[PDB]
């Protein structure tokens, strides 16, 4: 099984993949998110990311601003690592620049295996 | 009003304190946090802080760990920056080490004033 490791990619249900390429001793992370959901945007480009991880536990979020497009907007998750297939499985926020109100942040799921 | 601005400080409802120590050109969040909600774990102490800023959306997140307390646990903030007062208008997911189901992430609302 893939683990929660430096320079491991996982990828979602909707074909996005994260790139975890660090995780320090502290647990910080960083990587990269390419985002393939059908329909969606910011599709096919890397954007950066940070987060945490703490054994199983994981975050991770990205602001959606790159040089070929910009969405306006970050999304993060929150999640845990669960295994012969590594897999994580998040529930994520998407806040959008310009927001008002709390109930304009989307809320979804996405479960994550390893490639 | 207090905006997002490295070295500003915003408290919440329950009296914890998010101190954003850097924002970089990018919009790249560094800071630290401090809990004081009443009768929670790992208060009083500083954990570090990463995550986003786009506009007047904001992300951030911290791993509960630290020289005096562990947790082993990590929150995401994801929210919104209002205005003659500053605030930031948050939900919030808290993920525990060992976790098995996305049902286990606990949830919430947190609204920051500026100080
Ligand atoms: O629409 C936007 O504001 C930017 C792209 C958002 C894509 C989201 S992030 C949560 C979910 N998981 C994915 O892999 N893609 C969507
Ligand atoms: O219990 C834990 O696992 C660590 C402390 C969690 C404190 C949470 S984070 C969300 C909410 N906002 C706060 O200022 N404190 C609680």
């Amino acid at each position: 099984a893939q683990e929660l490791t430096a320079m491991s990619a996982w990828v979602n249900q909707d074909g996005s993949t994260l790139y975890i390429n660090s995780i320090n001793a502290q647990g910080e992370l960083t990587g990269s998110y390419i985002n393939r959901a059908a329909g969606a945007a910011c599709q096919n480009s890397p954007y950066p990311v940070n987060g945490w991880v703490f054994g199983t536990a994981i975050s991770f979020s990205t602001k959606w601003l790159n040089s070929v497009e910009s969405c306006n907007s970050i999304t993060s998750w929150s999640g845990f690592y669960i295994n012969g297939q590594g897999k994580i499985s998040t529930l994520w926020q998407l806040v959008v620049n310009g927001s008002s109100s709390p109930s304009q942040i989307l809320k979804g799921q996405d479960v994550f295996s390893q490639t």
